[PDB]
């Protein structure tokens, strides 16, 4: 089968021909219908040799949808041909966190050598992929695979970050979304569907502010030095109830601390090495909590899929072949994909 | 192997010799160390022939603990010899409820023909038992098996019922426990461990009021017509924040409605055919919710086990052999077991 | 001043001329701009003489909005001319419930002789009214008074009932609304604004099903014997996550019990003497809670007003003069007001 | 009357003779029975002249209990002689936060010139004090005033910090308490009363580790570089579910980040200028939230009082006269008071 792999340290990924795998007991083989491109795949390829420990070769792609091709021994609950999304952050399945479906916060996965697809285990950028367990598949019915692949991380991650503080986002609340890309443009639409919060979007690029307005933001403001004062002019001086930072650079976190309300929330979702919120007295308002969330829970992926099936999420994508995989990663590095890149085998 | 089975409709259970089973893919064989006796086994044996559909024969026992004897193909996460409790209310493992570990509220188990051990699938009253999946086992370490078997239902069910309204039970709150038997005497101890609620126990029998005080109730009162006024004398006339009725007879539910506070809770846990709360205006205080909960979640069983391991639960038991199984069920019918009956093979 | 009063037992209310009151210390005098008509005013007038204890005469109207006319001694936080809604369910202000703004569940108001406006204290169906305390006023800014008066009960009561179980109403959930009148037509719009639940409306009258669709219900079905099966055909057989019954007749509660999902909720909001849910095993699904809520909290009234100011609530009203008050109550008895009746002085 | 006042910038507080005040409309005069000494009074006296804006003179003491001496015009709900604790963080009483009793997070108090007693308004270190409003008094019944004064901040602040994440602290959880002084020794006892968490105390001083064990900590460990690993040896490697840092120095926050579990919580309660948590990827575990809470809510003070009345809180105090006030502040600066200092007029 054709696959896109990271083969040596520092080099760009290449297209290869490798064996189609076979499912052992409890496993499921999927024929891949769509694989998302995210910055997690870039992060893995930008590690120095001394820090890298995901193995070589590594099939990329941690966002994946497909159809069930073959069932391993003892697997029931799915038939051949069933369309399914892959739950990405694989946990042990047995700890207190995993027992509530919160495998994203599994306290044992590191020690057991359980790694997610595309980040240690083979990913979705191939004609076929193995899924370790039935509990990591979610049915998608007749949802278009191209629009569904982004739901497994571009949808799941913002959905989770929002869900952690949903009781704060009542009528009269304000939510700020910083960064209107793959994650951010889906986050705006989740906020509108599951809350009555007023939504203010922030980005560097005028074209991304246009995208923000297209997907339902109430206002959109230019990022940088003027952003904090512009956000406060919109909120009448009270501050934003919640800030969802999908950039996570030091300057965007600083903006978040300058606009968050007393008893509010900052969610640092975007990943920039070294950047951090400074949570201490006189540096942040009283009662304003801060967290770096990771991925999402099993039930949250099901809820994101239910939003898509009800017509509440317009996912903006650009489609690539497997041969175009390397080129699509270059496009992702330069920030020229409007929404989520998706590879179709 | 020796086992206690229901073999014909209307007759008492008998001791039999049947095949020791073999675990298929995904399954685990346990050597049973302790099996609890509950009223669910009685309910099953008291069904008329036209209503019964659990199959004959049926190995009894839906409360169970054991040691892992054999792993079926593909099972990891457990080694041979590991001491484990069985999670009883088996769900499909795939629906929204099951994805949060709430298999007690699985919306699909009926349609798929998934039945709990002792209530359609073979139970724990035997030398060995099959468990369908690794996710239905919880490690217990060096906990005494006899004191651990009751935790799987006598512990789990009250823990769940309490957990549904735990935020109501702050300092200054009052919780009433009606019925101090297998479930009720564990429920009192859970309330004391996980809340600052004042606990008032209610029973017909002076010996059970003594048990209530032994396990930490702040007061204990006689059941019947005078119970409502006696409870109100203890609460200064304000009413009880929550009432956990582990009897569920019409007279105890009536008492619960007469004592519950405004914005309080009644949990109807005990099962008496035909009995029901009457929830309407002028029949119950404003904002007082009522529910019939069932069993508990996976994470809740783990929490109950953590309470036992920390020394917070003194489980009162009487021990029987497998040969004494039929006799022990007669003892349970007449209400002469002080706490939970447990069979040890 | 002109006012509409209940003057003798069994008779219809009459228009009268009475003294304009003066505010004592802590009190505020409002010039009334709009007063809602609800069934609470009917209930008060339909009491037998032996049960009635609200005093005679009694100025009707427990839904009220106005402008601050005069401040009593020591009152700050409002200026003359400020537009305000009246928080209806007056509590003691000092107990545990009142300290969280939950004055609807005040445990002391009965014993202290604190009565709501229109139900023991003089109501809003007059040119002026006294409000006891500053904490019972909520600013409405430039909101149209006619559309704002219904918010104080037709808005507040459904908002509260929904808020009690909002975490259940995620994407993929279904909420059933029974009765599309004053409360029900606002309840549909609250569900759409603060959740992603699919909304199914139920009523006897085809004209009210039309109203339901106008205000955003996803489906609307005829009430009565066929309603349960019709609701289950729409939910694919799974049942409704929550049922909000704004009728509360025995037949509608029965329908609610036949459609509610496992681990769901029934809110009995409508008031029909004698009617009640029957909460017991085999009469309702496992884990399905039932409650009769009353009115709402202070913070909830503020949130309802914030929804109105954001344009999320289209309140259907018919306007009457004070002279037309008696006639408007006859219209309310026969069910010929489409939405909420409102009196404008 | 005698009082302890800050009279000029940079100087120590002095004992003075000033007028006994009279209560205006809505106000209550208390005869003070006990006044706590906290670091908030130190912070106020250590401000440079250009930053100080609380006025001179300033009567110190923001922890206070007393008996009602005189009622201002229009005040009901209290009789002369009633024993009461003062709710410290005075809010406007009208905003969304204040309507839920969360006056600690009032968004409007600054703009309205409402200041707490001892921090802008006259405090409790005097024979008498004015309280602005009846809603800022909580009845204490026959509680010893000396043990009750600390409850208003040493009790309230930890109770609030704990309450924000109480659902995380189930059986099997671990809570770390850093700093066993006024706040910390009460925080340990709250954790034991309202949760089943294992409690690990941390301090620099062996005498304070002894105090931790006296008030019910399950273990006590020396602070500094080895504290992290010592806490992990006690938790079997999993990390602490929640860390309550009542010191808030950079070294204790660093310790907190090294021990907190995935999906856990750090509460930075102690105040050290410049110190802060660093919340960013690779510096803190996934999902671990951080906050600086302030004081507590009205309902939380009531709950703390209910804990004291049930015998769940042993408050360690040292008693001083008003003449000893200045000396007692010197003792507080050098850290030589074992628990909470309390002044008795
Ligand atoms: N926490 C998690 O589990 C998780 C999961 C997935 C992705 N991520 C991270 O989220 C981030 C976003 O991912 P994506 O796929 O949506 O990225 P993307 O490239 O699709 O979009 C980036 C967007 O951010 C904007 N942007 C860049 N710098 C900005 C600034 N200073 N101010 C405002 N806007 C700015 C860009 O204009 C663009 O609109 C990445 O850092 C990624 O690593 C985190
Ligand atoms: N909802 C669930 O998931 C669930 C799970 C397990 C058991 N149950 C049910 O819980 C109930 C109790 O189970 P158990 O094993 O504790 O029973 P048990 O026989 O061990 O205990 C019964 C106790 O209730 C007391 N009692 C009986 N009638 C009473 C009355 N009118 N007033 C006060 N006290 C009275 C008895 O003296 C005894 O102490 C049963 O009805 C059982 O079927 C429900
Ligand atoms: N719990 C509370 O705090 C509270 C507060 C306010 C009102 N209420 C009660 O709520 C109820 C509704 O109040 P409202 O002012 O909206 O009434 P309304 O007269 O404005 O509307 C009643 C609606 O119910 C419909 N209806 C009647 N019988 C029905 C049936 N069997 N099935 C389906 N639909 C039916 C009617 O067609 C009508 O549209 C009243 O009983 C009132 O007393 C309760
Ligand atoms: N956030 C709030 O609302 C709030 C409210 C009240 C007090 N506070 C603050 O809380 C802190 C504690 O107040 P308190 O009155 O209990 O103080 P305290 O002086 O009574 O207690 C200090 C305790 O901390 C210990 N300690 C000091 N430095 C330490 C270190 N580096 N490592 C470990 N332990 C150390 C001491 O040995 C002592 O046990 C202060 O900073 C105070 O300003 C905050
Ligand atoms: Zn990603
Ligand atoms: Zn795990
Ligand atoms: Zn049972
Ligand atoms: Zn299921
Ligand atoms: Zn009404
Ligand atoms: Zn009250
Ligand atoms: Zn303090
Ligand atoms: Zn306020």
């Amino acid at each position: 089968m054709k696959a896109v792999q990271y083969t040596e340290i520092g080099s760009e990924p290449v297209v290869v021909d490798i064996p189609t795998p076979t499912p052992g007991p409890g496993e499921i083989l999927l024929k891949v219908t769509a694989a998302g491109l995210c910055h997690s795949d870039i992060f893995v390829m930008d590690m120095p040799a001394a820090q890298y420990a995901y193995g070589l070769p590594l099939t990329l792609g941690h966002e994946g949808v497909g159809t069930v091709a073959e069932l391993g021994e003892g697997v029931t609950g799915f038939g051949v041909g069933d369309a399914v999304a892959v739950y990405g952050p694989w946990g042990c399945g047995a700890c207190h966190a995993c027992a509530r479906g919160r495998e994203n916060y599994c306290t044992r996965a590191a020690d057991l050598g359980i790694t997610p697809p595309g980040l240690g285990s083979p990913g979705s950028m191939a004609e076929y992929m193995i899924v370790d367990s039935a509990r990591h598949l979610v049915p998608i019915g007749d949802l278009d695979p191209v629009a569904a692949a982004p739901l497994t991380d571009a949808g799941l991650t913002p959905y989770h970050a929002i869900s952690r503080v949903l009781p704060l986002l009542g009528p009269g609340s304000t939510a700020v979304v910083i960064g209107v890309g793959g994650l951010g443009h889906v986050g705006i639409q989740i906020l509108r569907a599951v809350s009555a919060a007023r939504v203010i979007a922030v980005d560097l690029d005028d074209d991304r502010l246009a995208l923000a307005r297209e997907v339902g933001a109430d206002a959109a403001v230019k990022s940088g030095a003027g952003a904090a004062d512009a956000i406060r002019e919109l909120t009448g001086g009270q501050g934003a109830t919640a800030v969802f930072d999908f950039v996570g650079a030091q300057s965007t976190i600083d903006t978040a601390q300058q606009v968050v309300a007393v008893d509010g929330h900052i969610s640092v979702v975007g990943i920039h090495a070294g950047a951090h919120a400074k949570v201490g007295f006189f540096m942040i308002p009283f009662g304003a909590s801060v967290v770096t969330p990771f991925a999402g829970t099993r039930s949250e992926l099901m809820e994101v899929v239910a939003l898509a099936r009800a017509g509440r999420l317009d996912i903006h994508t650009e489609t690539f072949t497997l041969d175009e995989g390397p080129a699509a990663y270059r496009r992702l590095r330069e920030g020229s994909i409007r929404g989520r890149g998706v590879v179709v085998p």
